[PDB]
């Protein structure tokens, strides 16, 4: 490999595969604190959601199953994304560590979307119908193939992928996120929110730590193009929040739902090393 | 692919990336046993050890500073071999999920030894040399290559693979495991000792998985291949531990600890479902 060579995260270097000598001590404290947010499903209490589910708006119902339906399989392909690339052509010991563990992690967000599904839809007919959302609903499918495309692409650099994956982990999740936090506020969904809170808080280490990752890469993707792929995910996590699945289902204003997105998309880039785009307030009082 | 396309766990069906609708229990209950013994190195309390270390004797800091060096990086080699070939060519759901924790648990053992080892050798030489093993010592270098061969051999089938790397996990382990268990009998390092304890009880449930998926493999190496993958085994890890680092250093009997690596090597051909190859009893009170 040519320009590879010359870039410490992906050089074949290591002729070592041990862990103490310790090299990026800023690598090493994102694993760290990572391993500290260890969690399993089986601690987000579920028991009662059931009838929380019944006491919900039909339309409220609908805009959760769709969001579930999502987040059903994105973990997947993080795991895929990950396994058979980053964790891979990275090969600083610190930070295949990151990546063990947020495999591990996505494995576990993946199986609590899928309890959430269980638990919520009854009938095995939806069910289905939300498990294979990838193939079912075009909005979704309009996600999936997005972070999907990063994966095969032969093409793209592994500066572009990472960029990409940080939007997919960051703002393919804020829309949803917000929203679930917002039945927090308004009390409904316990066990959804709860599980929202701790899955929310490791996404949020697995894009600092993608951002740190383009930190140390060296010859990285123009500004320009960056800004392009972010803005490219605002544009379809937008269109899928006050369109396809308006957040008005549950009560939001889909004006203020773009404008955090935006904010989102806004704090990826300072955290990148760069300008905002944007340049738009976080409306939600209880995100910023 | 052709014959790939006719083994569930390899085939290209996934069209999913979910996890409940659980295809299989016994795959599925072996991640979830993994996933309940999640422990971290920072729990091994090493404060001690280090003037345990001085209370040995120089024969036997000698058979515990080469046996460590060995643990250093095979744990390496493992997730090497699993993020670039088995958690990838598997695409049965639970599978990948026992294998994501896999990975992140050999991580923790890599880190575990280094700690250790970081412990034990303060001046810096011996501790440079002792990570870099792989290129330094001969023994284990002729260990650490046999299990590095698996990973890069283009030839080698899937059965024959998750064989080997059985191999590797509970052959190559299980002389260490044992004499690190003899000091734990006889009052010595209980941080070595404690953190042998929690590893062990890893790798076991690493080679069970190993041999469940080679249950779950259609088309699999005859009895033949798979006697002597193992057998040749049993004697890279007998000539290691009583030729090139005798357990007689540190108060055992050579003859009885290969007695034990056979032991070790008929009970993984059950497991896999064949007969006992040597026949031979557990001779260790303390390990059977
Ligand atoms: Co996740
Ligand atoms: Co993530
Ligand atoms: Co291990
Ligand atoms: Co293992």
């Amino acid at each position: 490999n040519p320009s590879v060579e010359d870039e410490p995260l992906l050089r074949e270097n290591p002729r070592r595969f041990v862990v103490f000598p310790i090299e990026y001590h800023d690598i090493w404290q994102m694993y760290k604190k990572a391993e500290a947010s260890f969690w399993t499903a089986e601690e987000v209490d579920l028991s009662k959601d059931i009838q929380h589910w019944e006491a919900l708006k039909p339309d409220e119902r609908h805009f959760i199953s769709h969001v579930l339906a999502f987040f059903a399989a994105s973990d997947g392909i993080v795991n895929e994304n990950l396994v058979e690339r980053f964790s891979q052509e990275v090969q600083v010991t610190e930070a295949r560590c990151f990546y063990g563990f947020q495999i591990a992690m996505e494995n576990i967000h993946s199986e609590m979307y899928s309890l959430l599904i269980d638990t919520y839809i009854k009938d095995p007919k939806e069910r289905e119908y939300l498990f294979n959302a990838i193939e079912t609903m075009p909005c979704v499918k309009k996600k999936a193939d997005w972070a999907l495309r990063w994966i095969g692409d032969k093409e793209a650099t592994y500066g572009e992928r990472v960029v990409a994956f940080a939007a997919v982990e960051g703002i393919f999740f804020s829309g949803s996120f917000a929203s679930i936090f917002w039945l927090k506020k308004r009390g409904l969904m316990p066990g959804l929110t709860f599980s929202n809170e701790l899955i929310s808080r490791d996404e949020g280490l697995h894009c600092d730590f993608a951002c740190l990752m383009f930190k140390h890469l060296v010859h990285k993707p123009a500004e320009q193009r960056v800004r392009e792929i972010i803005t490219n995910a605002v544009r379809i996590e937008q269109e899928f929040l006050t369109e396809a699945l308006p957040v008005k289902l549950i009560g939001m204003n889909c004006t203020l739902m773009k404008q955090y997105i935006e904010f989102v998309a806004d704090r990826l880039m300072l955290e990148l090393g760069f300008n905002k785009i944007f340049r738009v307030e976080n409306p939600f009082d209880f995100m910023e």
